[PDB]
């Protein structure tokens, strides 16, 4: 892709903005981040303040402050239609919102305890969720109906994150007992399990190349899996104090970002570190790539949404 920002140019990025007014000053912190895939200048954040916010990077305006969650917001997903956004929370709900009406259109109650992960299906019509209640669920966006809800009797433990593979046939759920469980959506079956981590899985990310999966856990490692071989071919081991809270590949699969203790970006081809930011004070809760990796975005417990670019 001619437009993609290459490593030499990416390596020169610096903080270009830091916005602290998206969420409440008295209940400080942003806990979740997503960018709209059809326009990455539209930003979605979940707050410690229980609110979901849509913000325009270009105009630097809050387009909507979406209220209704009764606990902090820990997952957010931006639909490509631009007018739908999704959130989830320790209040055990998944909420579907209209941006233009600044309203909640559905409250999906698939779970009995905190919802730990949220992922939009390839079709754009369904949401996958994971929970501490040990189940995953697949829910219809338009009716809020829970279409299926499944757990592993054998594993029987809290699911800590969930992501669809980009083709929309399989997905992964991380567990509290350090497993990455791969599921076949159609058959509702657990088709493989990737062990090797220690401690709770914290984040998983599927690459757009369709064959890489990156996983992180409390063992302060990021493990890379080739789904064709079902093997862990590379592990990035950080220090044992480091918390990896968020993983994401850029849209091209060229780069992998991690965030938590701080923000780091690796080149997938050579697994070389290409950017490292330590601007946030305290935990970084989200990281994302703008279109063509033309900017990076991050969110922090320090209240800020930061953009990094030339
Ligand atoms: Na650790
Ligand atoms: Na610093």
């Amino acid at each position: 892709p001619e437009e993609l920002v290459k490593p030499e140019e990416l390596s020169k990025y610096r903080q270009v903005a830091s916005h602290v007014g998206l969420h409440s000053a008295s209940i400080p912190g942003i806990l979740a981040l997503d960018l709209c895939p059809s326009d990455t200048n539209k930003i979605l954040t979940g707050g410690a303040d229980k609110n979901v916010v849509v913000f325009d990077k270009s105009s630097e305006q809050i387009l909507a402050t979406l209220k209704g969650h009764t606990k902090k917001v820990t997952s957010v997903v931006f639909h490509p239609s631009q007018d739908l956004v999704f959130s989830a929370s320790p209040d055990a709900t998944i909420r579907i919102w209209s941006v233009p009406n600044a309203s909640c259109v559905q409250v999906v109650r698939a779970h009995e305890s905190a919802v730990t992960g949220l992922s939009l299906h390839a079709t754009g019509d369904y949401l996958l969720s994971s929970s501490d209640d040990q189940y995953w669920a697949f829910s219809d966006i338009q009716t809020g109906r829970v279409l299926t809800k499944v757990t592993d009797e054998t594993s029987g433990c809290s699911l800590t994150c969930a992501q669809f593979h980009p083709d929309g046939l399989i997905f992964g759920t991380g567990t509290m007992d350090s497993q990455i469980k791969i599921w076949d959506l159609k058959e509702r079956t657990n088709v493989a399990n990737f062990p090797g981590h220690s401690g709770p899985i914290t984040s998983i990310a599927f690459s757009e190349n369709g064959y890489y999966l990156a996983t992180a856990a409390d063992d302060s490692s990021v493990k890379l899996w080739d789904l064709r071989k079902l093997k862990n071919f590379k592990t990035l081991q950080l220090d044992n104090n480091f918390e990896v809270k968020s993983l994401i590949f850029d849209q091209s699969g060229t780069y992998l970002a991690l965030g938590g203790t701080d923000v780091q970006i690796y080149i997938c081809k050579q697994w070389t570190e290409i950017l490292h930011f330590t601007e946030h004070s305290g935990l970084t809760t989200g990281v994302a790539f703008g279109h063509h990796a033309k900017f990076i975005a991050s969110t922090g417990m320090d209240r800020s949404l930061k953009f990094y670019s030339l």
